[PDB]
């Protein structure tokens, strides 16, 4: 049925950042609603990654997709802003989730 991803890796759950967006009024706006947006992310693991610009971009299809392909048949959906709001903190939340990883798959002492 949900073959859109085949078998991607799904990060640990999160507190989100809170983002401004565009001022602290839209900051506030977003954590009265959060809870619609995942906690984790999706993606494959880091060892199959070259720079972030592919992954978070992928990563930020895949994650909101997912949760579209789960919300859509509910008569829920999200709007383009909804949207727009979601793929800013899954941007945020990719990038937090690979460098646990990508520090993890090296962490020599890194100072």
């Amino acid at each position: 049925v949900v073959g859109g991803l085949g078998g991607y890796m799904l990060g640990s759950a999160m507190s989100r950042p809170l983002i401004h967006f565009g001022n602290d009024y839209e900051d506030r706006y977003y954590r009265e609603n959060m809870y619609r947006y995942p906690n984790q992310v999706y993606y494959r693991p880091v060892d199959q990654y070259n720079n972030q610009n592919t992954f978070v971009h992928d990563c930020v299809n895949i994650t909101v997709k997912q949760h579209t392909v789960t919300t859509t048949t509910k008569g829920e959906n999200f709007t383009e802003t909804d949207i727009k709001m979601m793929e800013r903190v899954v941007e945020q939340m990719c990038i937090t989730q690979y460098q646990r990883e990508s520090e993890a798959y090296y962490q020599r002492g890194a100072s």
